[PDB]
């Protein structure tokens, strides 16, 4: 399929919408950026799809989210990195099984059957006050013990 | 806190449900796994959190989803024959914030669940609508499922 706009929600008390536009393909790599205003290009949020299928015949995805903080000059940025492994015996249902359930578990599964916090939340600090153990876990740097 | 049960959906066409209990943490690294009968221990749905502070001070933290796959005998456990594992990985380094973090995770989680060209999109991880994730048309859901993403 052609790539589109991918239209995401941050964190904040009032939450902010923001729309990552098609920047660049090249068949194994696809790139969609921000185009907020009064922000240069190495500011705004980048999300990156890459795929190969290596020489084992194991599938190797990876989404890469990377958030840009200014000083301009870059001070910092947080990146967030999914990659799945799929052997080439591996099939559609093994990776529909695997990609739902870990993103369960980042949606904040726990010990009671469907528990999950919407990652398109209108509710602002949703996520940095929850006590869900994979989303408190990350926000705050350690998971349970 | 202490480590609890986490309880997962899959995608089958009746969705079925996996409980991972927690097997054992160092400070560093902490595990839940399954108990499905006539499986190995190898064979099991296993769930590692684990972070580790890099030299420069950038934190890792890493969550590691591991489900594998038996062989088929011609009851005993069969031997695994091979296993998906899916990881997701934050980097985040000594500057950066809670607000920082609780962005990233949120946006990225949106991402896996189908994010696109309308605000708002969501497929739910924990749905208990049969196959919705391997039948959806989303970006990143039937990326992955299909080995490649938009173009």
């Amino acid at each position: 399929p052609a790539m589109t706009n991918i239209v995401l929600r941050d964190d904040q008390t009032s939450v902010a919408t923001k729309t990552l536009i098609p920047i660049v393909s090249d068949g194994n790599m696809s790139v969609w950026r921000e185009n907020a205003a009064n922000v240069p290009i190495d500011g705004q949020i980048k999300l990156t799809g890459q795929w190969e299928r290596m020489k084992d015949g194991t599938y190797r995805l990876n989404a890469k989210l990377e958030v840009p903080v200014m000083e301009p000059k870059v001070a910092y940025k947080v990146t967030a990195s999914l990659t799945l492994y799929a052997p080439s015996r591996s099939t559609i249902a093994d990776r529909a099984n695997a990609m739902k359930m870990l993103s369960a578990v980042l949606c904040g599964a726990d010990a009671t059957a469907g528990t999950t916090l919407s990652p398109q939340s209108v509710t602002g600090d949703a996520w940095k006050n929850s006590a869900l153990p994979f989303v408190f876990g990350f926000i705050n740097q350690a998971f349970p013990t």
